[PDB]
């Protein structure tokens, strides 16, 4: 045992698209990232010893957009007010499980599955140990038990849908932050997740040149 299955609700979520990001503004992805629900796992229970993989999402909800006036936070700003599109309404389900960090070896001590998996699923019993946020400060949402696939989702028997490339998440520091791609489909409202190792783009994110005509 070393798995999590949860749902996620919020009002409102911000996953950035971040090719959206000119001007002040920001419009959300359709879905979540890999990166934004490992995140959110981590904010039921976490310790450096284990290391969350998100296997699956399902979406609960029709994808539906919202704009807003906003004043974004950031150092030396006063230059808004700017116009921020957010997803409204959102429901997923998410099926994950933990891993033991191999490149912590002064943790092997730690490595302990059933010290790991009860005391993550008593937090989640409890909706977690740190503010749940869908992408964003100002998009609080929160998290409970479910069993992965229960109940009717807005997407039931909808086929494929083509989400377009998305951002996976970020490989920190071997030496230098890459970012991975992939292409994100969803298929009668389930998202499978590549494993980060596996996703067909990666490179260090340090060009205006690819969107060149």
């Amino acid at each position: 045992r070393n798995e999590v299955q949860f749902e996620l609700f919020g009002d409102y979520a911000l996953f950035t698209d971040p090719l959206t990001k000119i001007g002040g503004e920001k419009l959300s992805y359709s879905v979540p990232t890999y990166q934004a629900l490992k995140g959110i796992a981590e904010s039921i229970y976490w310790k450096p010893t284990i290391v969350f993989v998100i296997d699956e999402l399902r979406v609960m909800k029709p994808i539906q957009m919202e704009s807003k006036g906003v004043r974004p936070i950031e150092y030396g700003g006063g230059n808004t007010l700017a116009h921020y599109t957010y997803l409204k309404d959102v429901h997923y389900q998410v099926k994950a499980h933990f891993e033991f960090n191999l490149h912590r070896p002064d943790l092997a001590f730690d490595r302990n599955e059933g010290k790991h998996y009860s005391i993550l699923q008593r937090s989640l019993k409890a909706g977690g140990r740190r503010d749940i946020f869908l992408g964003a400060r100002e998009c609080q949402g929160y998290v409970a038990p479910c069993e992965f696939g229960s109940g009717d989702g807005f997407y039931d028997g909808q086929g494929k849908y083509h989400l377009g490339t998305m951002v996976h998440g970020f490989n920190y520091p071997q030496h230098q932050l890459d970012v991975r791609l992939w292409s994100a489909v969803m298929e009668n409202g389930y998202i499978q997740f590549p494993r980060p190792e596996d996703c067909p783009i990666v490179r260090p994110v340090k060009e205006p040149k690819i969107f060149n005509p």
